[PDB]
């Protein structure tokens, strides 16, 4: 994968120190299992052992609760260690050689009922680039060519233009034409309590000016969906406890819930996926403009090369490059294909308040099984293992949250976070900051976020309880002034939040 230090420069702005410490670090990794105050003094276990005492409690009267937290108990672990690059390259191999197996057309009669979905929208423009960077976030990184906060960089950068020359990604922008490559990331997710069980996630790192022309598309097409409800996940945890609720009320009494489960579905997300995207997207759109897109910029996302050491640069087709700026937008679009599909194949209709978002997936017709559903989505060249699937009449998971049928809030099927996984990321965190140089404010901003997903559980009273009694400042009520101002301390929706609203009743 090596290339001379003067193509290296024709892909990135050198020198540049930063850049190549972030490499540094790509080869060696990061062994560290990175532990947080919280409940300082006591094991993982312990602090997991001495909730389970009271959270066993709801075994009876919510057994399916009891064995979903049970399930996600058994992921509790570190978060932060990173694997050298040296044991990564299989990672990195699944995108380029997952998207190769057996892979059938998808039927047209599900594709027409994606669109008969949002018959009458108004259909899409593209967004210019001004207007499009301006509501981005400039506080990421801005990949390919100049490695810094996109802040920095925008009049560097637009106007741009993108598009792929064979192999090679070419990046105009703004008089100076670039190659572009997506840089090797990584993300770190809890599968198992030892160093050893972090799962090491791949982010494809997209250039700036990638990311500016996908999101000309991708920004107006996800506000257009958020406005008409289409994908409740992109709007909020009660659009999706809504429709989960109407899912219940309008499913065949003999017929099952199915909660799909794809293994590695960016690296599987094939030519065949890929075409059923750019059509999609292509009734979507209206404009010349957008033709131009979806012939340049669509492309990209599966083709950009990526350069994962200092000086090394792969190249090839390959699934989706997880971090493109329609990551999600491709795939939800792709996978409710699949549902209906799935429906259309055993002569029946899709339930409409199913729904998916990226490889996640909850879903009822008539006589569905989960058997069925994996042999519809999988022909497709997609990777499913049939005993990660989970199937019931009364509840479901859907973005690792609980619902049952006997479960409502004012009439909902709210989404219950497991506490044990809460805990594991409570006591665990995926990156050391020195609270020295960064407060501890930002410590317990973390913590909120994290509690606030348990904000239907039945215990989160008790649980609420049992947190603060594991930080020094009480989650903030030890930090003068914090709630009351946590919106600003946020910046330097969390004043609405129920853990906030629990802790000033505290008072």
């Amino acid at each position: 994968g090596q290339v001379a230090p003067n193509v290296w420069s024709k892909y990135f702005n050198i020198p540049n120190p930063g850049l190549r410490a972030y490499f540094s670090n790509v080869v060696s990794g990061q062994p560290e299992v990175y532990r947080t105050p919280f409940y300082k003094g006591m094991s993982l276990e312990s602090i997991c052992d001495e909730w389970y005492k009271k959270l066993v409690s709801i075994d009876t009267q919510w057994p399916t609760l009891m064995e979903f937290e049970d399930d996600l108990r058994k992921k509790v672990g570190p978060m932060s260690v990173m694997l050298p690059l040296k044991e990564r390259m299989s990672d990195i191999d699944s995108y380029y050689d997952s998207i190769s197996k057996d892979q059938v057309p998808f039927d047209t009669k599900a594709i027409s009922a994606a669109k008969s979905e949002w018959k009458g929208v108004s259909r899409l423009r593209l967004r210019s680039e001004v207007n499009t960077v301006a509501v981005m976030k400039k506080s990421t990184n801005s990949g390919s060519p100049y490695f810094s906060k996109r802040k920095a960089v925008v009049s560097k950068t637009i106007p741009c233009d993108v598009y792929m020359d064979g192999r090679y990604c070419v990046m105009r922008q703004n008089g100076r034409e670039w190659s572009g490559a997506a840089v090797l990331g990584w993300r770190g997710q809890e599968g198992g309590p030892k160093p050893t069980d972090v799962k090491q996630r791949v982010v494809w790192m997209f250039p700036f000016a990638v990311n500016i022309r996908e999101l000309q598309v991708y920004q107006p097409l996800i506000l257009t969906f958020q406005r008409l409800g289409l994908v409740p996940a992109w709007v909020s945890m009660e659009a999706v406890d809504r429709r989960i609720t109407k899912m219940f009320d309008t499913k065949g009494p003999r017929d099952v819930v199915v909660c799909t489960d794809f293994s590695k579905f960016d690296q599987h997300f094939n030519p065949t996926c890929q075409s059923v995207a750019k059509e999609l997207l292509a009734d979507l759109l209206t404009g010349q403009e957008a033709v131009d897109w979806l012939e340049r910029v669509f492309p990209i996302k599966y083709a950009i090369p990526l350069a994962y050491n200092w000086g090394e640069i792969r190249y090839g087709i390959h699934g989706m490059g997880s971090g493109s700026g329609g990551t999600n937008a491709d795939e939800t679009l792709v996978h409710r294909v699949l549902q209906h599909e799935a429906a259309i194949s055993h002569h029946t209709t899709l339930n409409p308040n199913s729904q998916c978002l990226g490889d996640d997936g909850v879903l009822t017709y008539p006589g569905i099984s989960a058997e069925d559903v994996m042999q519809s989505y999988s022909r497709h060249g997609l990777d499913m293992n049939l005993e990660k699937q989970y199937v019931s009449k009364q509840d479901c998971t859907y973005l690792r949250r609980w619902h049952h049928t006997d479960y409502r809030v004012d009439g909902m099927c709210v989404g219950v976070y497991s506490t044990m996984r809460a805990l594991g990321r409570l006591a665990m965190q995926e990156r050391y900051y020195d609270p020295d140089v960064w407060g501890e404010k930002m410590v317990t901003l973390r913590y909120l976020s994290i509690i606030e997903n348990v904000k239907y559980h039945p215990l989160k009273e008790e649980f609420l309880d049992f947190c603060i009694k594991g930080d020094k400042t009480r989650l903030g009520l030890g930090i003068p002034g914090f709630l009351d101002n946590i919106a600003g301390e946020a910046q330097k929706g969390i004043e609405n939040w129920w853990v906030v609203q629990a802790l000033k009743s505290r008072r």
